[PDB]
């Protein structure tokens, strides 16, 4: 499983000098108390770090600068404990490139009726401090998340926690290194795009390597590690009978083990956390990578087929973002149009991640004429069931668009014994008919990232951080409204 | 404060085509409508019959005349018959007075057994007002549209509300604001472009040294100070100590002196709104407290710490208000108790007693902010009921009006230690959602709170003035409001 | 009064050619920095930064540049091909002024020996073009300079740019104290301080005149007396000013004002300020002599609450090489055919650094403001090529307007004129400059300077992201009108 560096979140509290140093002592006490308490709550997947109360232009600017330079700082949560005149914040906000969350909160929950006096009013006035702050944010057009509520409210904490995962995905995005073995599948439009534009927009480093580079790593893999990995297959998966005995079928599987170790070595050496292949460029390869790619995805690598670096990037980010397991490369393959039981069968010619499997994966070998190589080994299974998202990040030329459809994956009511690939069935919201229409209106790709764990809110928060359109298709979606929103979003996102 | 008499010009459109006799009937109808409208006490200002126009010369002239007439607060136009709209272009180009298109009809019902060609030629607002509607759209003219029979009570109430709004707009274009001192240092939301605002709303905003006001206070007759103090004891409950010749009374007397110096200065230069700033009180004995509260009660606009936008907004809203209860206001602290979320609003001193549920109480207490003597002020609880809380901000290249609908509630508990007037309110549709939407819109901490101004009125003002207005209320969804802000921004740039 | 600002020389290369080649790259860049730092044309020093060749190295040095208060600018050069996607991360991060120097270590092609190793080494010819693309592609604010690194003209362009960049550093940290508001009803000096703070860095805040009165009250009389003595050393005095009597006491009061202002300004780190004759409660005189001396010291000043000009006067003073920079206001014209000119002055506040003659301390009545007869330096402004500049607020954005002028020595004395003044012939003529200036909405308040060039002001605008328009010898009014229009749509948003 791919490891993230330790990330943390900086809690920055604004006030001013006007009220006195004692008032400021109490502001610092309050913010230290909230940071300690939050960090005792297991709801948070990363820790908060307390930062000295900021009360001057230079205190604010310096902590924003420090937030930029710290590789461990994944995000900044800002809260005005008192009025904190926002011209002081301009400098800081200009320097800050780290994800920004404005928490509009209050130390105490209730008003202490019998004792509330003027010092109290001078102290617990987020009711207006955050609004003066809220204005400079709006006036400057800063990318921000706004969260309102009491700091002990578990619902407030839950959305801070989701946001943390999202911001951490953003940090990984900023440092993402993608390796392509070969180019886009020829004549294909949706997988194409502008890598320079994407690096500017998201930070992704996307670069191409000849398949020959990978072949060399596969050749240097030790035969004993191949054997140990093959043993490891026999314990995690069901192997087709023919593959449990010496011969051609077992060899195919051993060859996917060799491909896995080769990919791992190439990837780790370059610090890549996502990659692409293309069946159209497989010189020196025995097989299209299949089982091998499925296993790497289960370890958390991003992947896109046919040189699809956008989806490969998205799969990795969404894996980072996910608060659970079950995130895979995905493609819509065929439809079931039965009235009252409309669903979508999703798969890829080989590469579906076992993390979405309901059942225990079977290693199988089957012919594949696409790519013209030997019968590839792959994991075969039925995807699980439950609420999910299926998302696509496309390139409209001048800008990017992130498109997400909320879906309900369903348990197959029938076996599919002649079907050589892993697969999943889902019912897209609000209906097959409407969702597919809205998707085509938005020009969503056929390649997506499917996840049982990423929420719609996370993807939108990510889109906000990155400065891109995010369009969502779910229960409440009307096709005609959706159509208008694309037009209205159009004009707004130009520039 | 008192308004000059304002009136509303009813202009009726028709054409020569159907003959002179037809035109006499059109005129007879409009005279009947105006005379009967004026008998209806729902209208706060009179209508004036301003002829039936049928030529571009007649239309242009009435529009010129309307601009030049200080009495004329608005023009109501109605096409009784087809009145070809190229004739109206020149007039609509000239017109700078607020415009209401009344889409109406003289008879309520179709007289089935008698309706004939003369009748069809005569009562054809059905298409008259549409052709006129095209030219208004085509020209991007600022306007209010109202549809309905002229005797319908709902039509008349919409008309009545718009009148108040048009009148405030007239006061807007003549507003004088006096600033005693500059903005509070380092504050962003109260800053903004005065030249832009003068162009956009008509507001004159100019700064005076606090010294100029001190001079006026210094020249206040002590005989008048004493009589004003009598009125306080007559109107308010004084703290027991303030009723005997001690130092508590002297503090109340100083506020009285400040009230009179403020009035003298403000009337001298015809100001109807003003700001102070606690960062500049040289030559002053107290931060203007009680005094400001009174001037607000008389309909003055006021803004704390140099806030001229809110000061203006408060005067404008007092003018368009159909009732009592409009104040400068600032959200101070939250009550986050699940199921009873509310906001406590107040200022450090300046809250208008016109929103008070209880008889105001003159108290004196220390206030460290400003470094001056303990100020006298009126203390009370805010009343209950539906209200709006509004803010107007400067985004740099344009202005944005933000209004939250709220429900003010009676406090369930006394606040003994609290030395300022206050009010509690629950924001729609929830405290969490309104605060989020408000922050998304960049709404100020300083607002104008009122029990008597409606969202329709504020929206109509924004229309009259060519600025965005966004409303947060029961039906507001936050994610929709984010989009509404995005899409509006693209429309309003340029 | 400045500080040790410095400029970071960042050199790009790549791992492609091996380590030896990279060592040579590094050795060239250290030499270049050493040699530049041994050339007096440069008003500030360069700093060597180790040759960057990876995305993390580039991003790191940009993060560092941003955090360093002494770093006034980054100078980037691609010694070899240095694949520009590596530079995207750092360029997004960098908020310091950026100059792209397009140069080459060796001046000539060594014909008889040039081989593949030399072609891989000295390939700025294409390294800087690839870097040029990413800059244009991302829309970064930048200055481009082309030529050999030992070419004296390249060095002068680099040096001029250094002063501009330092002005911009000062701008990002500038504080303006306003004693009182804008002169009532005036439009051009109004504006949006929040927008100015976002765009330029300027902090502009208001103090009651009372706060300055208090500082003036707190000044010790020994220092007043010392200062009064300095006036006697530096200026000619009205004879009546030499001995005791009310004229002497008028001058004494300006010293007292100057020392009050100085202490207020130093306590708060204000390097520019404004006053308004419309608010002088507690003062005895409108600040006059006092203001002129503070401008001579390097402070920005603006009359009638004019912060934008106050800031501009300070900024231009910083970027200037030499004395002769002042707050200024067009006062009256000489329309004599063939000898058309403008008399610029202010009611008291003209800076003595533009003086041709020794300033004289004089006391004259002044009814504007309703206070006592103010003491001021009086003199005739010098002659020579200069610029007159205004910064205005169009509502949605700021516009810098610059007229190149030729200051001239007055042919006649002006015995009855109680203020310091200066005469000038604006280019390309009074008729044309005045018209273009009005078409552009130029303020009447300006910063006048003998020492600032047009290119500098254009480079500052470039750094700050605002329009700059120039009126000079080549200006056609009708082309200028078009330019305003075409610039208009470019700058919107």
């Amino acid at each position: 499983m791919l490891s993230l560096r330790p990330y943390e979140f900086w809690f920055v509290t604004g006030s001013q000098h006007l009220y006195g140093e004692e008032a400021l002592k109490q502001v610092e006490e309050h913010s230290r108390i909230m940071v300690n308490e939050w960090n005792r709550d297991s709801v948070f997947p990363f820790p908060f770090v307390f930062k000295s109360v900021v009360t001057t232009p230079e205190e604010i600017r310096r902590v924003c600068l420090e937030a930029n330079a710290s590789e461990q700082c994944a995000g900044v949560v800002t809260w005005m404990h008192t009025f904190s005149p926002a011209k002081m914040w301009i400098g800081g906000l200009l320097e800050l490139r780290k994800p920004l969350l404005h928490l509009h909160t209050q130390f105490n929950r209730d008003i202490p009726w019998d004792s509330i006096d003027m010092d109290f009013m001078n102290l617990n006035q987020s009711a207006h401090g955050d609004r003066e702050y809220g204005f400079i944010g709006a006036r400057m057009g800063v990318a921000r998340k706004v969260v309102v509520g009491h700091w002990e409210d578990p619902e407030v904490r839950e959305r801070l926690a989701k946001w943390m995962r999202t911001a951490v995905a953003f940090a990984e995005s900023r440092n993402l290194k993608v390796a392509r073995f070969g180019d886009n599948m020829r004549e294909v439009a949706v997988t194409e795009g502008d890598k320079v534009g994407a690096q500017i927009q998201f930070g992704w480093s996307v670069n191409g390597y000849g398949i020959g580079d990978l072949v060399q790593y596969i050749r240097d893999v030790s035969e004993q590690k191949v054997n140990e990995l093959l043993d490891e297959y026999e314990e995690l998966y069901d192997i087709v009978p023919a593959g449990r005995q010496e011969g051609p079928v077992r060899e195919s599987i051993r060859e996917q083990a060799r491909i896995e170790l080769g990919l791992k070595a190439f990837l780790q050496d370059g610090n890549f956390t996502a990659f692409t292949t293309t069946f159209e460029d497989l010189h020196g390869m025995k097989q299209l990578p299949g089982l091998a790619v499925q296993r790497l995805m289960a370890e958390g690598y991003g992947f896109g087929g046919e040189g699809d670096w956008k989806t490969a990037a998205l799969v990795r980010l969404m894996k980072v973002m996910a608060d659970g397991k079950g995130t895979s490369f995905m493609e819509d393959y065929t439809y079931h149009f039965e009235p009252g039981n409309e669903l979508i069968l999703g798969a890829h010619m080989l590469e579906v991640c076992p993390t979405i499997a309901a059942t225990r994966p079977r290693v199988e070998v089957h012919p594949l004429s696409i790519g013209g190589k030997e019968d590839p080994a792959r994991l075969v299974f039925d995807g699980g069931e439950g609420a999910a998202v299926n998302a696509s990040l496309i390139d409209l030329g001048h800008r990017f668009r992130l498109i997400v459809n909320e879906v309900d994956a369903v348990k197959p009511e029938h076996d599919m014994p002649k079907l050589p690939v892993a697969r999943i069935l889902w019912k897209p919201r609000p209906s097959l008919r409407d969702s597919a229409e809205a998707w085509i209106l938005a020009g969503g790709a056929h390649h997506t990232c499917f996840s049982f764990a990423v929420t719609t809110e996370q993807l939108q928060d990510f889109a906000e951080m990155a400065g891109i359109e995010c369009v969502v298709i779910n229960e409440h979606t009307s096709v005609s409204s959706f159509k208008n929103e694309l037009k209205w979003n159009e004009v707004f996102w130009r520039g």
